[PDB]
C-alpha cells in the first residue's frame, strides 16, 4: 500500500491520473520524482521548468553543479539528485526532443531508466514540449516499465484521449 490516491490502473504496474506533477509531488513526498530533463540539466519550461520554481531554484543551482563536474547527460540517459521540498528524489531523465530532431526510439532507453527504483510518479515522457506523440509515450512506457509508475497528467482533455485510447 502506498499514499498515491485517484488513479486509474492502466495495467499491473501502471497508473494514470489527471494532475498537475508539482501538486502531485507536494502532496505526496513520493520517494522519486521524475524530471523531463534536458542533458544539460536547464530547467526552463515545461515540467522542469515547474519543478523548478517549486524548489525555488534549488534544482537549479544542484544540477549546475552536476553538470559542471560530469558534463552533460546524454539523450535516453538519467541522472538521481536531491528532490528538495517535492520528493526525496529527483530522477532527471532525458527524452528524445522531436523539436531538436531526436531518434524517438531513445524514448524506450529513457523509460528503462524508471526500472532502477521500485515506485516513481512521473509524467510522460517527451511529451508536452518535446514534441513527441503521448499517446506512443504512454505505450512505451507501459511496454517499458515494469515497477511501479504513477503518471500525472496536467492536461485535462489529453488524460480523457490517453484513457479513452488506450488498448
Ligand atoms: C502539458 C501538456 Br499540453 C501535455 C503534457 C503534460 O501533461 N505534461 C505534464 N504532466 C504532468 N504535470 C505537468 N506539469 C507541467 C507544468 C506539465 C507540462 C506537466
Ligand atoms: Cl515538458
Amino acid at each position: 500500500v502506498n499514499s498515491f490516491s485517484g488513479y486509474l490502473k492502466l495495467t499491473d504496474n501502471v497508473y494514470i491520473k489527471n494532475a498537475d506533477i508539482v501538486e502531485e509531488a507536494k502532496k505526496v513526498k513520493p520517494t522519486v520524482v521524475v524530471n523531463a530533463a534536458n542533458v544539460y540539466l536547464k530547467h526552463g519550461g515545461g515540467v522542469a521548468g515547474a519543478l523548478n520554481k517549486a524548489t525555488n531554484n534549488a534544482m537549479q543551482v544542484e544540477s549546475d553543479d552536476y553538470i559542471a563536474t560530469n558534463g552533460p547527460l546524454k539523450v535516453g540517459g538519467s541522472c538521481v539528485l536531491s528532490g528538495h521540498n517535492l520528493a526525496k528524489h529527483c530522477l532527471h531523465v532525458v527524452g528524445p526532443n522531436v523539436n531538436k530532431g531526436e531518434d524517438i526510439q531513445l524514448l524506450k532507453s529513457a523509460y528503462e531508466n524508471f526500472n532502477q527504483h521500485e515506485v516513481l510518479l512521473a509524467p510522460l515522457l517527451s511529451a508536452g514540449i518535446f514534441g513527441a506523440d503521448p499517446i506512443h509515450s504512454l505505450r512505451v512506457c507501459v511496454d517499458t516499465v515494469r515497477t511501479n509508475v504513477y503518471l500525472a497528467v496536467f492536461d485535462k482533455n489529453l488524460y480523457d484521449k490517453l484513457v479513452s485510447s488506450f488498448l
